[PDB]
């Protein structure tokens, strides 16, 4: 609402209230083609997301928790003293590309590319996902993961050469038998536009996610509440 840096003001202004979100994913995992649509709202003031996702092609062929990181970090809450480090909002409204490779230990990998940008007043995240080399009897295609999600801190670093950011981090998915399925993420983000962006000092994001079901919904779906806060600069 009041920042002495006009570049920060420009990005904050687009995220000042509740912003509607649309998520589209087209996926192919070991030749099972599927699509997911999601709708909800983001409130960057509190770092809060609320989304509901539907598999529009029938039953989702992989477990919903494996898609949480893939299915909008511009809604992170950056403390006032860290707002000059917020790459994600500084790239708006033209947006950014978010690319990942996700390696599931002892199993296959996801390769994702997403464009995150405004269409009018709506923040859209449009994703293509390709998954290969998964085991039919593994934890992913065998749906052995529990329907829950662990809190996680992720380290963000600038990539000055690409005018973007980079991160590598591990997600632990609980398996029904009490064990864990590791998912190693590599991520890079680059701006879509050619204007300047804020390139951050090293810092981390703290995330927490809660998964639930809509008791009146017959389609395969996931309801997601996420909180993300930046930290690590004193």
């Amino acid at each position: 609402h009041h920042h002495t840096d006009p570049m920060v003001s420009k990005g904050e202004e687009l995220f000042t209230g509740v912003v509607p979100i649309l998520v589209e994913l087209d996926g192919d995992v070991n030749g099972h083609k599927f699509s997911v649509s999601g709708e909800g709202e983001g409130d960057a003031t509190y770092g809060k997301l609320t989304l509901k996702f539907i598999c529009t092609t029938g039953k989702l062929p992989v477990p919903w928790p494996t898609l949480v990181t893939t299915l909008v970090l511009c809604f992170s809450r950056y403390p006032d003293h860290m707002k000059q480090h917020d790459f994600f909002k500084s790239a708006m409204p033209e947006g950014y590309v978010q690319e990942r490779t996700i390696f599931f230990k002892d199993d296959g990998n996801y390769k994702t590319r997403a464009e995150v940008k405004f269409e009018g007043d709506t923040l859209v995240n449009r994703i293509e996902l390709k998954g290969i080399d998964f085991k039919e009897d593994g934890n992913i295609l065998g749906h052995k993961l529990e329907y829950n999600y662990n809190s996680h801190n992720v380290y963000i670093m600038a990539d000055k050469q690409k005018n973007g950011i980079k991160s590598n981090f591990k997600i632990r998915h609980n398996i029904e038998d009490g064990s864990v399925q590791l998912a190693d993420h590599y991520q890079q983000n680059t701006p879509i536009g050619d204007g300047p962006v804020l390139l951050p000092d090293n810092h981390y994001l703290s995330t927490q996610s809660k998964l639930s079901k809509d008791p009146n919904e017959k389609r395969d779906h996931m309801v997601l509440l996420e909180f993300v806060t930046a930290a690590g600069i004193t």
